[PDB]
Order: structure tokens, then sequence, then C-alpha cells
């Protein structure tokens, strides 16, 4: 029996060999947020505010207030599987004297013909990823980092998102996004023997040791578009079926996890899994090995004057090299997928997310110290 | 108690009320207004509520929609759904039913603190989803509102959150974003004068109903989160950390009685005279009293760094002249925590009793 009590007593692993947020378990509730630093904050406001935001973290993950004057939004609550991830975009290292330490792997992604990037809402000096299972943990979780920023940088973006509570559905399974789709099948899985090389930067710039760089987009969904289709239509899209995530070549004893058959025919000689379904494409085995986490958020922050929802997938990928992952997937994808048609990619980001912070420590250290 | 709670706990949509009055707390809520298009008048207004009613009893079950279901809650629990319908003052001018407009639906006051988005404010017609999933609610409120199709357009809508089951060690009242237990003194269907204070008893259109006034209410939380504790709990009249009553001892708790006479060894009042947990009883207002039943909300930060959060509180009442309207008619001016607050959209809606076996909501004043 697993007890009720677990959602909220779940607590994640601060300090690590990875950051949490990347592996850790689909989360109910995420903010997603990027800053910018101040006029005049340098090299040491940024150590500054790491080991700020560090500290923060830490205390917060255990359900430990942040200080005298916390708020006690989180009270009573216990960590409830919050985690907090920091990353650093492009920008950042011209602003700290860090040129040289600039990663080659955030050099800016591809302006893809599909791009309808809202640059304000884009980017950023500095990426915080937070996640829980109850709303008020992870809203107490992003004041308190915004309210640790203070003076020396502010809050350039900040979009929410939602998934499936634990508990939803009477085994746990793989979630729904807002197309109804089953979404998170084949990612790769910690366990499997090419899943370091292809999600975190190795042991052997040092300062991104077991580090992984992400890849954000806020994809809005046309759900007008998207909901006056056929089942036919919407499974062809993407090449499984929305009944459990089966892929189309599969039969009736066919289930989620039941391999793809990319060759399957029709009678009539036309391939089962359409040609340019979304997740034949996007394979790592049709893109010479290219491969990326999926651990996304799905948002729904209103509608506009026509009653066009502003709903969609907060896209989120981990990649050792965007390279080897997002970038050449998307350039596929921008023109190549019967999915674009559906969705359009409103904001992005690109940051390194370093390797998780030892006893005493705060994240990105060997970067500014 | 087992995790699977969550999902599988099912409100009832059939019943004298309708849910989501005395409904527990859930963890995700969307609020939306929708106005009637051109051309819907009552006949159109009787099929959307039979279409969204239907919907609703589907969708509070655990069940896809009638036809063309998205699969977005599919696998899911009813995972406590509720659905709720109200009326507003502007519907009944456009479906020539004037004649059932009820006096309890004349426009609030305008508060001299008021600062209300006239376009995020009102509507013909309100619905209120919550559920403690986010899919399952999201997944309603778009079968609703494609429910409306031709007939109604959404003029505003808001999401909101609370706690999660589960979150706490053992269920405990609810927290607010200004970090205090919100929710102790919430009148509940046992105590002893809650029918009188909340339904409309047995225009007959309105039996078993109530009305609910909302109001986005943004929390200026840079500025409350400069403040002491100590001036933070004098705002109130409450403990943080439990909830008890200033006036409460170290035994005290939430529930602890208050003590609106005790003084300080200086002869200063413990609850000041103008803390919110004072001014908003029952007994300093001539028996006014509601229910009430919120979600918190965040929409992100403006261009400044201020955050769009605060409460989507949700009232409820047999009449707003006994509740809503003379306590907030106090507060406007006399309450400590109005500095800290702006109320920035506000909604009267009148709500009718729940749907018996096969009947739609407000069959009797549609019909
Ligand atoms: C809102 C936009 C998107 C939706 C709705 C969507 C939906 C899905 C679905 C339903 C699956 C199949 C089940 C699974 O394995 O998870 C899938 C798989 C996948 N998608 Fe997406 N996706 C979106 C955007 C993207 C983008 C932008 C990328 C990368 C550039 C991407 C990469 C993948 C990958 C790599 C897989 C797994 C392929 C495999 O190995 O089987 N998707 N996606
Ligand atoms: C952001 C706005 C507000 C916040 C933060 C807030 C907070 C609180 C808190 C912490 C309590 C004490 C605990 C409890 O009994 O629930 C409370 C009680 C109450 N509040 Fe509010 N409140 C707000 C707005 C309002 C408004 C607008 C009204 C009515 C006009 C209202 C009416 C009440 C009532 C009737 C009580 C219970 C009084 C009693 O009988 O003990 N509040 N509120």
């Amino acid at each position: 029996a697993t007890p009720l009590t677990s959602l909220g007593s779940e607590q994640a692993m601060f300090h690590g060999k990875h950051q949490p947020g990347i592996t850790t378990p689909m989360q109910a509730r995420g903010h997603l947020v990027a800053f910018d630093l101040a006029a005049g904050a340098g090299r040491k406001e940024a150590a500054a505010l790491l080991r700020r935001w560090s500290d923060t973290a830490r205390r917060l993950m255990a359900g430990e207030p942040a200080g005298s004057r916390d708020t006690d939004v989180a009270r009573d609550a216990g960590p409830s599987s919050l985690t907090v991830t920091f990353g650093f975009g492009h920008s950042f290292f011209g602003r700290t004297g860090l040129e040289k330490q600039r990663p080659v792997a955030l050099d800016p992604l591809p302006d893809f013909s599909s791009d309808h990037l809202d640059k304000n809402r884009s980017n950023g000096d500095l990426w915080v990823q937070i996640g829980a299972d109850d709303a008020l943990v992870a809203f107490h979780a992003l004041r308190a980092i915004q309210r640790d920023a203070g003076a020396a940088a502010r809050v350039r973006w900040q979009m929410n998102g939602f998934n499936r509570s634990p508990g939803a559905t009477a085994h746990p399974m793989t979630a729904r996004n807002l197309m109804g789709q089953v979404d998170g099948t084949r990612n790769p899985k910690p366990g499997e023997a090419d899943f370091d090389r292809r999600i975190f930067v190795p042991e052997e710039p040092a300062w991104m040791a077991n580090g992984s760089y992400v890849v954000v987009r806020r994809i809005r969904m046309l759900l007008d578009d998207w909901e006056e289709l056929s089942l036919k239509a919407q499974e062809d899209v993407i090449g499984r079926r929305k009944s459990d995530g089966a892929p189309l070549s599969g039969g009736s004893g066919a289930t989620e996890s039941t391999e793809m058959d990319l060759e399957k025919t029709d009678g009539s000689g036309e391939l089962v899994v359409p040609i340019n379904a979304h997740a034949r494409i996007t394979r790592p085995d049709q893109n010479g090995g290219a491969a990326m986490v999926r651990r996304p958020f799905s948002y729904h922050d209103g509608f506009d004057a026509d009653g066009v929802p502003d709903a969609g997938l907060l896209f989120v990928c981990w990649q050792a090299d965007p390279l080897r992952g997002f970038v050449p997937v998307q350039r596929k994808l921008d023109r190549g997928d019967a999915l674009s048609q559906f969705i359009r990619h409103e904001a992005s980001g690109l940051f390194a997310v370093p390797g998780g912070a030892a006893e005493g420590e705060y994240v990105g250290q060997r970067l500014l110290e």
C-alpha cells in the first residue's frame, strides 16, 4: 500500500552527482524562471547569489524554512518532492568575466523556420526550475528564490505548469498531455548503458562535469485545430495510440512497451506508422543516435478574445550536447513532422546546468570559484 | 489512507445542493465567466445548461465526455472533480427573464478600495471547476468551454490552486500565500444555523441555491513580506504557526475561542481592534456570515517584478446583504489587512440548487 502521506513525505536529494530535477520523477507543479543580472552585478555578486540560492534550495528541499521571515506558506507540508535546479545562459558568461569558460554547447539554437519566439520571454542569464507535488510548496520555493535575487538579478520571464498528481490513477503510469497523448514512454532511463553518455557531461569545460544542457520550449498546442480531427488523424500524427500509447504497428494485444515496427505495411501497401509520424522521426535510431530526456510540464494561462486557449507543453529536455539532442531532432521536425502544423514554439531557452552541489558547496561553485 | 484516494474520491453531482459549496477544498481550480453570444436567448441558454449539466455529470463520475472526448483525463479517477453553475445579473436582461432576476443580484457596492478590472469582472454565466488532479481539472474546463460553442464566449477565466491531498502528515486547515492558516472558522453542515446562513430555503427557481461572490484579491506580497511576524499576526489577530487567536495561551490551537475583550499588561487589546479575524466575525456584523472556499492564484510577474498573486476569494451565502456586503463595507477602510491587498475583479452569481436524477442545473429558471 502506498500511503497518501507519501505525497508530502517524499524527499528529493539536493546533494548529489547530478542536480535534482533531471532524473527526478515527474512532479505535479512546476515554475520555470529566468533572471538577468542587474547592472553592476559581476562575478562576485553572481557567486553570492548562487550561494544564497543553493542554501535556500537545500533548506526547502528538506522541508525546512527559508530563515526567520520565512513566509510560512509551506508550513505543515512535507518536502513534497520539491526540487530546485539551476542553470546558466550564454549571456551569463560575458557579464561575469567568464567568456573563456562558456561552453561551445551554449552556442545559440538555430533560427528554425517554424519559430514564433517571444524573445523577451526567452533565454536569460540564469534559469531556475522548481517542481513539487504540492502547489504551496512549489510557490513558496519560487517566491524564496525570486526574493533571494533581490536587486542583483531581476525576473526576466516566469512560466507556470502542471502535470498529473501522484495517486490520480489506480496504478502509476505514464502521464498525458493536453493533446490527450501518452507522453514520456521512450525516454532514455538511468541504468541504460548509454544513458550517461547521452545525458551528462562526463567527469575528466571542467565546471560542467556531471552537468547537462537543458532546452526549454514554450510550445502552444493548437487545440482548436487539433480537437476537430478524427482519432485516426491524431494517431497518425504521433504514430501511437491515444488509448494506451502502443505503437500503431501493434495489435489489440499491444501495449505501451511493445516495440514499434517501422516497416509494417497496410494491405494496400502503406506504412502503418506514417513516414512523418512524430514518434517515428524523433527516435535516436532515426537521428544518428541523437537523444534526450524529456521532462516537461503542461501549461494553461487563459483564453484570448476569440476563445483561443494559451495552453500547451512547457517542453524541457536534457542532453549532454544540444547538437546531439534537441538541435538535429528539431531541425527535422521543423517542417518534417506531422505534429508541427498543430503546435507553435513561442519561447525558448538553452541553459548549462552543472553537476549537483556537494556538502558545503553551492551549485556552480567550480565555475564561479 | 492510500495514495490512490486522490484519484478515486468522487464528489456527487446530483443532490439538493450543487457541489462545490460544502465540498472540501481542492488542489486545482478554474473559474470561468461566459457571456451569451448574439442570437443566444432563453432557449439557447436552456440548451447550454443541459449540455453543461450532462458534461458535469459524466466527468464528475470519472467518465469521458459524451462525445469528442480529448482523452486528457483518461486513466485518472474522478479526483474529486466538481462543476458548479451560476447566473449573473446581466443574464436576465439577455433572455427575457427580468421577472425572475433576484433582488440578491443587485450590484455590489462600489467599495472605496475597489480596483476592479471590468473586463475580468461579472458576466452572464459563471462556472467553477475544481479537482485534485490538474489534467482532470483542465479536461473539465476545456469540455465546459467547448460545450459553449456558438451560444456563449469566454469573458474571463482564472486559474487557482490549493494544497494537495497527502501534502501534510494528516489533514489540516489550508494556508494562503500570506502564509496564514485560512478556513478555520468556515461554517460546516452540522453547525447550528448553517442552512439559514448559506442556502435559499426550499424567486422560487433559486430554492436550495446560494449566492456566490468572487473577488480576485491580489496580495501585495512585496509589502507584506517586509513586515515582522508580530506585525503580520496583529493584522489578522491569529498566529501564523498554528492559527490560534492572539488571545490564546501556550496551549491554544486554531479552534480555541477568541477572547475579544482580553487586554495585555498595558490595557491594550491583545486581538487588535482592526484585526481581520475580529472584525469579520458574524458577532461583529449583526449575524452576517458566509462560507469561504477560495483558491490561491499566481499568474506570473509583471514587467517590474511584482507578483500577480493572491486569493481567488469565493464566498457563499443565502443573501449577499447578510454576508459579503456588510462585512466588506466594514473591511474596506477598517481592516488592517486592506493595506496589503487589492481587490482587482469581482463577480456575484446566483447558483441554483443541484440537479435531481434526470434534470439539468437551472431547469426551473430556464424551461
Ligand atoms: C507540444 C509538443 C510536443 C508533443 C505534444 C509531443 C508528444 C510526444 C509524444 C506523444 C511522444 C510519444 C511517447 C513518448 O515516447 O514519449 C513523443 C516522443 C518523443 N518526442 Fe515529442 N512532443 C512534442 C515536442 C517535441 C519536441 C520539440 C522534441 C524534440 C525536438 C520532441 C522529441 C520527442 C522524442 C525524442 C520522443 C521519443 C522518440 C522515441 O525514441 O520513441 N518532441 N512526443
Ligand atoms: C486576500 C484576502 C484575504 C485574506 C488573506 C484573508 C485571510 C483570513 C484569515 C487568515 C482568516 C482567519 C482564519 C479563518 O477563520 O479562516 C480569515 C477569516 C475570515 N475572513 Fe478573511 N481574508 C481575506 C479576505 C476576506 C474578505 C474579502 C472577506 C469578506 C468580505 C473575508 C471574510 C472572512 C471571514 C468572515 C472570516 C471568519 C471570521 C470568523 O468568524 O472568525 N476575508 N480571513
